[PDB]
RNA sequence: GACCUCGUGGCGCAAUGGUAGCGCGUCUGACUCCAGAUCAGAAGGUUGCGUGUUCGAAUCACGUCGGGGUCA
RNA sequence: GACCUCGUGGCGCAAUGGUAGCGCGUCUGACUCCAGAUCAGAAGGUUGCGUGUUCGAAUCACGUCGGGGUCA
């Protein structure tokens, strides 16, 4: 019994969080392969590897946002990040990455929330410190790609008090949400905060077109497309049940798996925890240290058993990377084979994701570096989004 | 046992509120002949009839707002109002027309709260409807003759999301007050909505200074002062216990009794009860009326038993009324003499009441009239106030 | 997503298959200098909505809207 | 406003008057192609803060800050 929630990602087995019960659990649709040649279809694009190999494997209401889209009926993405200090690494890149995606060949505008009320709450820092980590996170969410002409990237702390639109609609759904109603879906007890126990209200009116005005106007009707890590799937089930009541539209959902921590897939990659996790910030030698002496392995003991043998995909973190960041798809078969048969062994494995580890991480500090504050300045400033 | 809390004020006495026993109750403090002198001699004005006459008759911190206004450190004002539907009583009037005196006399700011997302969470409408009740309600409050120089309506659907500083101060707030808190204080249950558990928070922001930057830049040291009717004491209790911890001054305050209903001093004047009330637009027959066919008495049932034993002044909602609106204090005593001997019968009274009643209620639909749309979007614009 | 529950004159209750009643309130006249109190009388709902079963339903069933609760 | 309660190495616990210990975690070497597992060793806190009582307090008292609870 794995344990899901915007929290916490727990499970007992090395292969980690058994997706096909979490769809079940929480009521989501499994992509099939039928999604996923009708995604193709309608963006004229060879399907992101993420969905090809699973990566991104539930969903909510895509067929209707392509039924409306090919029908010439526009969606906009919506997507977010609890803003870290000197956190972020690359495991909170994979929605991102795949947003960037979706953003690309579907062609349209996307908002991104900074939830730095929701550190403030969680946390303890002030809010200037955390409007601070919100500004500075978006440097990394930037130096993905997003294009400035329809991406709108805004701090809660700040866009509330600048709209004449998001407030208005936190109202609502918090009208439309019980306390109970909370209690039960995040656990929530009568000792939290009540700036906890409303927090959700917030992460839901972004699901709806009108909070944003000056991207908008006052439309109301316009499809919302939320791409997230499946932990993130509880708000939406409410913002799902909140949404007709209120007269507003649901959000459709593309749901991601987690990305593992290097001591196994028992958990996900975190800043909090102990060397489970490697940072955007990091040197080629602290990413190749890592890999070498954190990445569990599913090899066998000595090079003497392993290769009579072989080793094990299936709780090989270092394999498990792999499927997230190696694009060539050939590449990936031989490794999964010669790994298994035996004929390559752990250390032969942990140096080929270095290899692609090292190369990618460093573009990704080479794009942050270019993001000037003109830039982020810009990106988060409320105005009209191309498309 | 009284009952008074943020909804209902109920009474077993036909004499009313034992309000002694409220200041015990609530920990306020009761407003003396010393304080009242003590504002005297800072204002250098006569105190009003409500100081006078116990109307206004409960405070806190007062003496340490007089101790900073008389050493020229300045202190705003801040008072406010659930908007209505056709409503708008007498009894609504007392704490507006006493803050339009402190107004004066002092010469200070003063910002008015409307709360149309507090009508939004607990009556049953639309958000234009509620922010439309609410620019109306504004006309009402500024007909009391409130400088538009030191002035500014606002309503929380508008303002919220044009300030820079108030959801930051709801945020700050609400992560200091937990849902046990307010269900202490309040009676909220796990049942009521998100909502209306974290609005306390709304009503206690306009207390820091900070919350209005266009009016305070950020400031977050200048006293408040809240003019108000002793029922919203509960959201300032809360207000002063959560100020110190995020490091603002405790908000001081200004109590006045409840305006008592028609039927008896057994519960205050409301809209939503029968003929209990006197609406700011009703004609002078309608007023005559009301008062000659619904105010409770305390006179004896015959002119004979009236003679040999006067009538009784701690019930007679008309005399109470008197206590309220005959500004000369030797008409009100002769009346009070006289009823009390018998000497006037009841609907000499009676009539003496109507005689004050309708001029008044007649100047206000006056001034009300002559509040241009111009003057209203003024006085609700967040702007720098003199002083 | 599923499940439970409630939905009736302004308010609070009743009539679990064959004509929707009561209390509070509201209005009248009597009585009082008024009001209250006390007497006397009256007005007010096709039962959230749409069907269906039935000779006939508020009550039975399906659907739907809304409040509250609950589940992996 | 008053009252109760807690506050200790990153985490989670202990020592209710006379020298702050343990577990988890973190670092080393052994072992493994790595990692894990298993062995062997080590580093890390003057106990929210300020006093006071005492020969001596984390533990007692006063004050104060912060978390949680409670009252008319
Ligand atoms: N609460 C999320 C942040 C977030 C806000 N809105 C979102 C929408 C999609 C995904 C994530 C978010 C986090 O901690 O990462
Ligand atoms: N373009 C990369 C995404 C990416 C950006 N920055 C990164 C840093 C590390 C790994 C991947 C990335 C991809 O397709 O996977
Ligand atoms: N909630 C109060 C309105 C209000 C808001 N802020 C205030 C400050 C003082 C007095 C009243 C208020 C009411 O219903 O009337
Ligand atoms: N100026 C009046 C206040 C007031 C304004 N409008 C009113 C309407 C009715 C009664 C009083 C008023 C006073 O001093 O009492």
């Amino acid at each position: 019994e794995d344990f899901v929630d915007p929290w916490t990602v727990q499970t007992s087995s090395a292969k980690g969080i058994d997706y096909d019960k979490l769809i079940v659990r929480f009521g989501s649709s499994k992509i099939d392969k039928e999604l996923i040649n009708r995604i193709e279809r309608a963006t004229g694009q060879r399907p992101h590897h993420f969905l090809r190999r699973g990566i991104f494997f539930s969903h909510r209401d895509m067929n209707q946002v392509l039924d409306a889209y090919e029908n010439k009926k526009p969606f906009y993405l919506y997507t977010g990040r609890g803003p870290s200090s000197e956190a972020m690494h690359v495991g909170h890149l994979i929605p991102f990455i795949f947003t960037k995606w979706l953003q690309d060949v579907f062609n349209v505008p996307l908002v991104i929330q900074m939830t730095d009320d929701e550190k403030y709450l969680w946390k303890d820092l002030t809010l200037d410190q955390a409007y601070g980590d919100a500004v500075e996170n978006a440097k990394d969410i930037i130096a993905c790609g997003f294009d400035i002409n329809k991406t709108f990237i805004f701090s809660d702390l700040d866009y509330m008090g600048m709209s004449s639109g998001f407030y208005k609609n936190v109202v609502k759904i918090q009208k439309h949400v019980t306390f109970n109603q909370v209690k039960g879906i995040f656990g929530f007890t009568d000792s939290d905060c009540i700036g906890k126990i409303s927090f959700p209200a917030i992460q839901a009116a972004p699901s709806f077109s009108n909070s944003f005005p000056q991207i908008f106007r006052d439309r109301t009707d316009i499809q919302c497309l939320i791409p997230c890590a499946i932990d993130q799937d509880p708000y939406f089930r409410m913002t799902r049940d909140v949404a007709p009541r209120i007269g507003y539209p649901k959000p459709a959902l593309l749901h991601s798996t987690f990305f593992p921590a290097l001591q196994g897939a028992q958990t996900k990659m975190s800043a909090s925890d102990p060397n489970s996790s490697i940072f955007l910030t990091d040197t080629a030698k602290q990413i190749k240290t890592k890999v070498n002496k954190h990445a569990f392995s599913g090899g066998r003991d000595t090079i003497e058993e392993h290769r009579q043998f072989g080793g094990n995909c299936d709780v090989d973190v270092s394999f498990m990377y792999l499927t997230f960041f190696l694009e060539d798809d050939d590449k990936l078969e031989q490794i999964r084979k010669d790994y298994t048969s035996g004929a390559m062994l752990t250390g032969e494995l942990k140096k080929a994701l270095i290899e692609v580890l090292q190369p990618l991480i460093a573009e990704h500090q080479a794009r942050r570096k270019e993001v000037t504050d003109e830039i982020v300045k810009e990106f988060m400033t409320p105005r009209k989004l191309s498309f």
